[PDB]
């Protein structure tokens, strides 16, 4: 990966020696991006809900991922599953078991770092996988982008600042997250991601990724020409406000 500091070092560090989940599929690949673009057509929001215990912030919350999957499966665009364990109290297991139980689309939200960790997002039931500019160099992009897109799935490209839009463009994204969060300092700014929007071209399937927790936002940003809007902590203390996100 690239050269990196505090506890992005860390979660690159463990990932790699994180060993692999060696089981055969037993679910079909499930497009994420192409179903967001038939919501569109639907004129239905599109939110991706996450499943995410624990904040890489600090602060978690336990609940039934069995009874909150299946209550976003009659809502939800997709799924974005955390499978990181030091800082998002996440597992592989929560993935294969919420994979067996729900039939939209899933994405893996972890640090991949190795080409195993797209096996491993494969064989658990996974759709998608997310690849994280600022933490992968501009070859290790090209490459897991190649690897994921030969198992059927389209990466979930996460970018940051104009730095991380520039790589995207440049490795040939078509799915793109557009974090308003900095990974390292972990502060929200809205208007860093919308001038990012705004650069992103049409073709591309475009996530506004921050800390949603009102439909005006989504209003704005879809104003602004994001196809999905990704929601995790509201949503992770109360489900049921989907339906308002959704109205
Ligand atoms: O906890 N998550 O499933 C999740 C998914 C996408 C994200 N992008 N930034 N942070 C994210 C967290």
């Amino acid at each position: 990966p690239r050269y990196l500091k505090g506890w992005l070092k860390d979660v690159v560090q463990l990932s790699l020696r994180r060993p692999s989940f060696r089981a055969s599929r037993q679910r079909p690949i499930i497009s994420l991006n192409e179903r967001i673009l038939e919501f569109n057509k639907r004129n239905i929001t599109a939110i991706i809900a996450a499943y995410r215990r624990k904040s890489p912030c600090g602060l978690d919350v336990e609940r039934d991922p069995i009874e909150y999957s299946k209550f976003m499966e009659r809502y939800a665009v997709g799924l974005a599953i955390a499978t990181e364990e030091k800082y998002f109290n996440g597992s592989y297991e929560t993935l294969r078991k919420i994979a067996s139980s729900v039939s939209i689309p899933i994405l893996m939200w972890d640090f991949i770092v190795k080409e195993s960790q797209i096996d491993d997002a494969y064989n658990l039931g996974a759709d998608t996988v997310a690849l994280i500019v600022k933490i992968l160099t501009e070859r290790e992009l090209e490459s897991l982008l190649e690897y994921a897109r030969s198992y059927g799935m389209e990466p979930y490209i996460v970018i940051n600042d104009e730095n991380d839009l520039d790589i995207a463009l440049r490795i040939g994204a078509r799915f793109i997250e557009i974090c308003s969060r900095d990974f390292e300092t972990l502060e929200i700014n809205k208007e860093n991601q919308r001038k990012l929007i705004s650069m992103i071209p049409s073709n591309v399937v475009k996530v506004a990724w921050g800390g949603i927790s009102e439909r005006n936002e989504i209003e704005e940003l879809r104003k602004l020409g994001v196809n999905a809007f990704g929601i995790g902590s509201s949503l992770m203390r109360n489900p049921e406000k989907i339906k308002e996100f959704i109205l």
